[PDB]
C-alpha cells in the first residue's frame, strides 16, 4: 500500500476577539469558527509511526489563538491568508495549509434608536465563510460564501414548461411560494502570496456585500421562471461588479409549502387563487446548482 | 394498574398562511409550528382497545389547518384560544385542550430602502411561543414567551462576592463577556372564554414588544452584578408595564467566554485589562432561573 | 414585585470515569451528562445584588468531579442522590439539590468473539437517565427513564374503530407500520434520605432492565389495536414487576409511515395487501402519553 | 456570463420498503434517504428560462419510489446503479445521474433469544452509504463507505514523539484515551455499465462487512502511536482482502478526554496513572485524514 493524499489539523475551533476603542469607548466583536488542515513530508506519520513530522494538532489551536491576538481577523480572506502563510512559512516540510473559517453574526445593538457601545445581538444564523488554500510554490486559492439566508417570496414565483412524461404528476403553475436557503460562493483570481491579498483588502468585504444585495433584490424582484434562471442572474450581476472574481456558485434548496385542499370540509376553497392556507415541507426537496464563470 | 393521567393529539404540525391585500398588493405571511393534546373521558382507549373515544390524530391536524383557513392566526394566544375551545366544545367527552404555537419570524424584506411587498427573510430563530390551556369549567390559562434571542455584551457585567471555599476555584472578576439565550415567559389572569380573551387582543402583542424592549434594554444598560440581578430587573419592569400578567419567568444561561492566558509565548498578555482573545465554551454553562411574581 | 420560585447551577456537565480491574485487567467506562439546580434562600441574589448567597456554578462543577472521584457513578440513581445530598447538607442556605443525570452508552466490544477489555461502542443515541430531587427535610424524590429507544414494527398494528365525523378523512387500517421513539419513566416511592437510597441498590439497575425487556417484548409481540393500549399494557406489568415504584409514565410519538399509491404509473400496485414502498413522514406526528398508577 | 457547471434533481427523500415472505412469514425492512442530481443539456434552463430540458424534481422522486418498487434496494450500490443508469437512458439530454443514498439501521429483535419476524431496532445511528456517479459514454463510479461508527478505547493508545517548538504546550503521553467517529469510503474499480455492476453484487456486502471488522478489530487491538498510524493499518489490510477497490480514505476526528487535575481539593489525585475522571470535549477536536492506494 501507499499513501496518495494526508492532510491533518484542528477542526470547530471557536475564537471570539473584542476591539476597544478607549478614545470613543465603544467595543466590537467577532466571533469565529476555524479549521486548519496542512499537507505536507507527512506520510512516514501514518507509515512508520513517525511523529516527528507531526505538528500536534493542540499546537495548530495555539496557533490559531496566538495569530488573532497579534493580527486583526477581519476580512477573514485576510485572517485566513495570514494563518496560512504562517504554516507553509515556519515548516519547511508543510507545503500546504487550508484554512476554512466560519463567521458568526453579533450585530451592534440599538437601544432608545442609537447604537450601543458594547452590547450585541445574533441576527440570524447566516453565516460569512472563507476556504483559503495556501500551497507552497502556487500562491493562495480563496473561496468567499454566505451561507444560510433564509428567505420566502409568497407570490411572483413560476412554475411551467417542463417536461411531461409517464413519471410526471406535477401541475403548472403561474403562481407559487418559494423559499430557499441561500449558499453563495464567489471564487477569487489566485493571489501570488500575502502581499496581493493584503493590496485587495477592501475588496472583500465590498464584494460580499455586493452578493448579499445582489441576491435579496435580485429574490425579491424577478419574476421567477425557475431556481435556476434567477439564481443565473444573480450570478451574472456579481461577476459584472468584480472583476477580480473568476465564478460564482449557487447551490439552492427549494423548501416546498404544499397547498392544502379542503373543499372535503363545507366546501372550503383553498386552492389556487384561494390559496390561503399551505402546509411547509421538511422533505424532500429540490436542489438547484451552478458555477457561472465569464464567457 | 389504572389510569392516573392521558393526553394525546398531534404534534410538529407546521402551518403557513398569507394575507392578501389586493387594494394596496401586499402580502403578509405567518409561519408556526402547532401542537394539540387533548385530555378526557377517553382513558378505556388504554385499558379496553376502545377507540370510540378517540378523536384521530390525523384529524385533529385537518382542524388546526382548517381553523387557520376561518380564523386569524394571529395573534398567536387567540388562535390558539380558539382553536382550543373548538375542541372542547365539539366533543362531550373532551375536557382540556393543550395547544402549544412556536412563531417563525417572516421579517418583511427592505429592498432600495422601501418595504417589499411579498418577499421576506428569515431575521433569527428566536421564536415567539404560547401555551394555551382551556379547561372545560375552568376558563383559558396562557402562557406566552419569547426564546432564542441570542446576546452578548463585552464589558459592563461583574461577577464578584460568591460564596468561597474548599470547592471554589473560580477568580473573582470586575469585568467580564456575558452572553446567553433569553427565554421569557409571561402568564396570564386566567380568563374565563373566549370571549374574554378576544376582548384584550391588543395587549398580547403589546405586552410581547414591552417583554422584548425590556430585555434587550435591560441586557445593554445594566452594569450587571449577576445573571441573577440583571433577570430580576427585566421580570419587574414588564410585571409594572402589564397588569393583567401575573407572573414572569426568565431562563438564561450563563455562555462562557474563557480568557486565554498566551504569557507562555513571548511573553504575550492576553488577560485581565489585556484580554482580546477568548475561546467561547459549547459546555457546560450557569443556568440561572427565576420566577416573579407581585408583592 | 417578588421572587416568587428561584433556581440556578451547572447545566451540559460532561464527565467520564474509567474503572480500572489490575487483577483481571479489565476496564470500564461510563459517560453522562449532569445537570444540578440548587435552591434555598437565595432571593437576595436576584432582588439585592447579594452573592454572598451564591455557589458559583464553577463549584458547583467542580463538586461534580470531585464527587464522581470519591464515589462510585453507578446506579446514576445512587449518584445523583450522593450528590443532591452533598449540597443540601453542606450549604446550611440550599434547601433543595435537582440532580438530571443522562447516561450514554459505551458498550463493551466484542472481538472475535472475545469481549474486549477496553474498548467500547456507542450502539445507539439510547440513554438512560435520572432526575433526583433532595429536598431538605422531604427526602429523596427519584424519577428514572429510558429514552430515545427507536424502534418498527412492519405488520401487527392496527388502527380502526376511531371516532368519524365531519372532521375525518383518515381510512381505518387492520395492517399498518407502528415506529416510535420509546420515553418511559418510572417513579420511585420517596426515600427518607441517602441510607434509604443504598438499600435499594441492586433494584435500580433491576428495573431499568425490566422496563426495557417489557417494553421490546411487548412492542414485538402485541397485535396492537393503537399506541395507546400497547403502552397501557407495558406500564401495568412494569407495575407487577416492582412493587416500590408508584407510577409508569409513557411519551410515545406515532412516526408516520404513509402508503404510496403508484397505479397512475402503469397500473402500479402499491396499497393494501400490494403496500411495499413508504414515505416516512418527519412531521407532523402523533403523541401519545399516559401516567399509569395503582388501583 | 456562462453556465461552467450544473446540476439539478431532489434530495433527502425519504424511502422504506418491506419484503415479506409468506412461506416463512418473516419480514425485512429497508429504510434510505436518496438524493440524484442530474446534469447533461440543461443550461437553457438557466440561461433562457427554458423550462423544457427539466425533468421536474418531483418527477425525480416519483422515479426514485417507483425504481423501488420495480427492483430490489440493497445492495445500495446495485440501486444506485439501476435508478442512475434509468436516467441517462431514458433521458437523451441527460448525461449524468448522481445518486447518494444514506442506509439507516434497522436490526431485527431477537426476544426470548430468538428473531422476532417483523420488529426492528434502531441500533446506533451508524450508516452504511454509497455515492454512485453514471456517466453517459464512462460507465459507472461508485465509492462505498460507513460513517458514523463512534468507538472508544480507554488506555492503550499513545501520542509522543511528535513535534516541539515555540508553539506547544501538549505534553507527551503514553497512556491516553482514543474516542472517534469512523468514516471510513472504499472506492471502487470503474464499472462500464450496470451489467458489471450486477455481476459483482454479492462483493458489496462482503465488502462493506471487511471494512467494518477491520475497523473495529484494528482499533481494539492496535496500540495505536497515532491516530494517523492506527487508520494507516486499517487501510491497508481492507486493500489486501478486495481487489477490486482502488483507494481506502478514513477521516477520523480525535475526539479529546481532557485529565482533570483535582490536587487543589484536599490533595486528590487524578492524573497520570490516578486518572479515574475526566472530562470530555465537545470541541474542538484533532481531524486527521488519508487515501490510500496501492503501490
Ligand atoms: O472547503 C472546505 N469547507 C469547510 O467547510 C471545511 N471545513 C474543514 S475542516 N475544511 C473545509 N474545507
Ligand atoms: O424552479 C424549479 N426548478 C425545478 O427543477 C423544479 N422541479 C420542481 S418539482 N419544481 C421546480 N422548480
Ligand atoms: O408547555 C408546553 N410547551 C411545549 O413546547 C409543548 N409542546 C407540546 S406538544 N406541548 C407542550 N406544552
Ligand atoms: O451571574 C452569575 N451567576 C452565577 O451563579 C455564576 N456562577 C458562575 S461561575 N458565574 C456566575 N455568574
Ligand atoms: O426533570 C428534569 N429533566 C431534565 O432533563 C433536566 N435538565 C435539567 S438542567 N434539569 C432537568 N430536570
Ligand atoms: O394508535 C393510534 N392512536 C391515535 O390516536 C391515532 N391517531 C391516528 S391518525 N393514528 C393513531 N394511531
Ligand atoms: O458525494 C456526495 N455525498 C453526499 O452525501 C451527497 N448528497 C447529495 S445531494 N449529493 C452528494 N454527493
Ligand atoms: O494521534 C494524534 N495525532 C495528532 O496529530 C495529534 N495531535 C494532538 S494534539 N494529538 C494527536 N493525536
Ligand atoms: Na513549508
Ligand atoms: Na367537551
Ligand atoms: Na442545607
Ligand atoms: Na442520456
Amino acid at each position: 500500500s501507499a499513501v496518495k493524499a494526508a492532510r491533518y489539523g484542528k477542526d470547530n475551533v471557536r475564537v471570539y476577539k473584542v476591539h476597544k476603542d478607549e478614545k470613543t469607548g465603544v467595543q466590537t466583536v467577532y466571533e469565529m469558527t476555524v479549521c486548519v488542515l496542512l499537507e505536507g513530508e507527512i506520510e512516514t506519520s501514518y507509515t512508520k509511526a513517525d511523529n516527528s513530522v507531526i505538528v500536534a494538532t493542540d499546537s495548530i489551536k495555539n496557533t490559531i489563538y496566538i495569530t488573532a491576538k497579534q493580527n486583526p481577523v477581519t476580512p477573514p480572506e485576510l485572517f485566513g491568508s495570514i494563518l496560512g502563510t504562517h504554516f507553509i512559512e515556519k515548516y519547511n516540510h508543510i507545503h500546504a495549509a487550508h484554512v476554512n473559517i466560519v463567521c458568526h453574526r453579533w450585530t451592534r445593538m440599538d437601544i432608545d434608536g442609537k447604537p450601543h457601545p458594547h452590547s450585541f445581538i445574533r441576527d440570524s444564523e447566516e453565516k460569512r465563510n472563507v476556504q483559503v488554500d495556501v500551497v507552497e510554490g502556487k500562491g493562495i486559492d480563496i473561496k468567499s460564501s454566505l451561507s444560510g439566508l433564509t428567505v420566502l417570496k409568497s407570490t411572483n414565483s413560476q412554475f411551467w414548461g417542463f417536461l411531461r412524461d409517464e413519471y410526471t404528476t406535477l401541475k403548472e403553475t403561474w403562481d407559487r411560494i418559494l423559499s430557499t436557503d441561500v449558499d453563495a460562493t464567489w471564487q477569487w483570481k489566485n493571489f501570488s502570496g500575502l502581499q496581493e491579498v493584503r493590496s485587495h483588502v477592501p475588496k472583500f468585504d465590498a464584494t460580499w456585500a455586493t452578493a448579499r444585495e445582489v441576491t435579496l433584490k435580485t429574490f425579491a424582484e424577478d419574476n421567477s421562471a425557475s431556481v435556476q434562471a434567477t439564481m443565473y442572474k444573480m450570478a451574472e450581476q456579481i461577476l459584472a461588479r468584480q472583476q477580480l472574481i473568476e465564478t460564482v456558485e449557487y447551490s439552492l434548496p427549494n423548501k416546498h409549502y404544499f397547498e392544502i385542499d379542503l373543499s372535503w370540509h363545507k366546501g372550503l376553497q383553498n386552492t389556487g387563487k384561494n390559496a390561503e392556507v399551505f402546509a411547509p415541507q421538511s422533505d424532500p426537496n429540490g436542489l438547484i446548482k451552478c458555477t457561472v464563470g465569464r464567457s
